[PDB]
């Protein structure tokens, strides 16, 4: 039996390792590495030319046995959370997700996001690109803490919505999507020119 | 005879993009959903640089040739676009008045698109979004949606950028037909989720 405690921040330029790995996981995932072309260089020169929140920003889920310290942008302090004691985690990719080799906080997951906009109501919300929590970490609330921060940095911004989009057959998705209290919309369709 | 430019929004054009949305509210019959406001737009479109965040392409028309250069753009690397017309019978515009940036000259607001970055993660590469198209009832199905629509695409070519995106109702057959007509692919999985 161990504690566990969990810290949402912004990500750094010195995170692109972390994003990109986790980038490549989700690609593995959705049995789309063929599709995989993210580079490091590319998303350190991309995701980091806008301060956080002006456009696409990423938040980082972090894990430790022991309390984060106390203490990128004046708009967002990380947030929070203990949870119960339960088995320690196995992990076999920690050391391509630590910080610090000597010190035991580990990315576990992420979620990217930026600014969209509400036309008829002349009011930004935020929307949400990727959101992925590693194996041997899920189910354990921090697929809906990444997401609920986006909401919140929402509600505190006075934004309006946040949005995002969902595979009509990913019925696991859509489970997890409705639990949040989120609407799935029939209606719309996306609209692509290559 | 009939010359078009598109340019970026600036401030001053407020009043117009406030218009063009409630235009486009009126269309759709969802007047009631119409709530916003100059003010607002006036405080959250232009908090960046043209094409770093929300950046709004207007185009405009005259009977006359526009000027070579615009002192008041907003991006020195972005010049507007231009296209000659063929010459046709004038178009009766009741609501010029509402879309003259001066009652001086000729130049009338005709069109606009509303667009942002968005991220396409397994490239690491933005593309646009485009949040709004709309042409004024007058100037329709004369090209100038295309163009507009276009000048996304082409401005998105012009920063490396990746594909230009969207969303249409599903019984939106016409704007789903100039969609088709413009080769967009309309994407049958996907479904928006939203949280409010």
């Amino acid at each position: 039996m161990a504690p566990m405690f969990s810290r949402i921040r912004l990500a750094t330029p010195s995170d692109v390792p972390f994003i990109h790995k986790l980038i490549h996981q989700m690609a593995v995932f959705e049995r789309l590495t063929h599709l995989f072309s993210a580079t490091e260089s590319g998303l350190a020169s991309t995701l980091f030319t806008s301060r956080p929140f002006q456009s696409f920003t990423v938040f980082l889920l972090e894990v430790s046995r022991s309390p984060f310290p106390a203490t990128p942008s004046p708009d967002f302090t990380p947030f929070f959370k203990t949870h119960n004691l339960d088995l320690p985690i196995d992990d076999p990719e920690s050391y391509n997700f630590s910080p610090d080799m000597l010190n035991d906080v580990v990315v576990a997951g992420f979620v990217l996001f930026f600014p969209n906009y509400s036309s008829f109501l002349s009011k930004p919300g935020f929307y949400i690109e990727d959101i992925f929590v590693r194996e041997p970490y899920r189910r354990k609330g921090f697929g809906s803490m990444l997401l609920t921060a986006v909401a919140k940095q929402a509600v505190k911004m006075g934004y309006g919505r946040v949005e995002w989009v969902v595979l009509d057959w990913n019925v696991n998705a859509i489970k997890f999507y409705e639990q949040m209290g989120a609407q799935i919309l029939q209606e719309w369709r996306v609209c692509r020119l290559t």
